[PDB]
C-alpha cells in the first residue's frame, strides 16, 4: 500500500483489458534506510470499468501471496485518487510478444526451450500451489535479462499477473481471446481450471515458435468460436520442433492435458 505521493507517472507503454500501463518512479526507503527512486511498471484500471476492481486486484494479490523466482514482483497497490493502480517491478526488456517480434531473426530452438522450461516450472510451480493463472499468454511474460551467448548465460522470464478473470469479463472478450481462452471456458467461464492453464500454456508455446504472430488473428469473434466448435487445432509452426507439445497441450478434453512435470520431461527430452 503505497502512498500517491511517492509515485510519479511517466510515459505511456500501453494498455491491457480495462486497464493504461504506464513506466513509473517511486521514492521509497529501502534497506538499511537508504532512500531509492525505483523504477515501476504501473497499471491503471480504467476509470470507466471501476466496476472491476476486486477482480483486478485479485489477480495480483493472488499471485503475491507466493515468492517465486519466475513470478513477477508486485510491490503493492496505490488506492490514491479514484484511481486503482498496480505497482509492478519494471522489467527492463518488456513482454515476450513485442521481443519475439522484434527479434524473430535472432531468436533459435535453444532460445525457445531455455524459456517454455522457465515458464513451464512456473506453471509447475502454480500446479503444485493449485493456483490457476487464468491468461498466460506471450504478453504476460516478461524478459528480465537477455541471452548472452558470450558468457552463455541463458535468457530469464518471469510471468506476469493474469489481469481480471476471465470469471468476470464480457462475452466478447473472451471469445476475441480464442485460442489463449480453452473451449470450457467458452461454454462456461467458470469451468476454470488447473487444466485452462494448460492449454493456454499451449497456446504460449505457438506463440514462441510463430516469431510474435497471434494465432488465428486473421478470424473474427465468430470464426473463432466456430473454430472451436469444429475442434480444429492450430496450424504447426513453420519452426516445428514444439508442435506436438502444443497440440498436446491444446487438448479439447481438459481431463486429458499433460501435467507440467510431464510438460517438463518432455521438453527436456528434445
Ligand atoms: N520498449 C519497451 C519496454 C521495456 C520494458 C518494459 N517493462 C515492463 N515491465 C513489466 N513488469 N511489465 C511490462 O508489461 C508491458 C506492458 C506494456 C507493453 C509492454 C511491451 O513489451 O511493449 C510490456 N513491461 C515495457 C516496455
Amino acid at each position: 500500500k503505497i502512498r500517491n505521493e511517492d509515485l510519479i507517472f511517466n510515459e505511456s507503454l500501453g494498455q491491457g483489458t480495462f486497464t493504461k500501463i504506464f513506466k513509473g518512479v517511486r521514492r521509497e526507503v529501502g534497506d538499511y534506510g537508504q532512500l531509492h527512486e525505483t523504477e515501476v511498471l504501473l497499471k491503471v484500471l480504467d476509470k470507466a470499468h471501476r466496476n472491476y476492481s476486486e477482480s483486478f486486484f485479485e489477480a495480483a494479490s493472488m499471485m503475491s501471496k507466493l515468492s517465486h523466482k519466475h513470478l513477477v514482483l508486485n510491490y503493492g497497490v496505490c488506492v490514491c485518487g479514484d484511481e486503482n493502480i498496480l505497482v509492478q517491478e519494471f522489467v527492463k526488456f518488456g513482454s515476450l510478444d513485442t521481443y519475439l517480434k522484434k527479434n524473430k531473426n535472432c531468436i533459435n530452438i535453444l532460445w525457445k526451450l531455455e524459456v517454455a522450461k522457465q515458464l513451464a516450472a512456473a506453471m509447475h510451480f502454480l500446479e503444485e500451489n493449485t493456483l490457476i493463472h487464468g491468461n498466460v499468454c506471450a504478453k504476460n511474460i516478461l524478459l528480465i535479462r537477455e541471452e548472452d551467448r558470450k558468457t552463455g548465460n541463458p535468457p530469464f522470464i518471469k510471468l506476469s499477473d493474469p489481469g481480471i478473470s476471465i470469471t468476470v469479463l464480457p462475452k466478447d472478450i473472451l471469445q476475441e481471446r480464442i485460442p489463449w481462452v480453452p473451449p470450457e471456458c467458452i461454454e462456461n467461464p467458470k469451468n476454470l481450471n488447473l487444466a485452462t492453464d494448460k492449454w493456454s500454456f499451449g497456446t504460449t508455446l505457438w506463440e514462441i515458435c510463430s516469431g510474435g504472430d497471434k494465432p488465428l488473428s486473421a478470424l473474427d469473434s465468430q470464426r473463432k468460436l466456430q473454430f472451436y466448435e469444429d475442434r480444429h487445432q492450430l496450424p504447426a509452426p513453420k519452426a516445428a520442433e514444439l508442435a506436438n507439445l502444443i497440440n498436446n497441450c491444446m487438448d479439447y478434453e481438459p481431463d486429458h492435458r499433460p501435467s507440467f512435470r510431464a510438460i517438463i520431461r518432455d521438453l527436456n527430452s528434445l
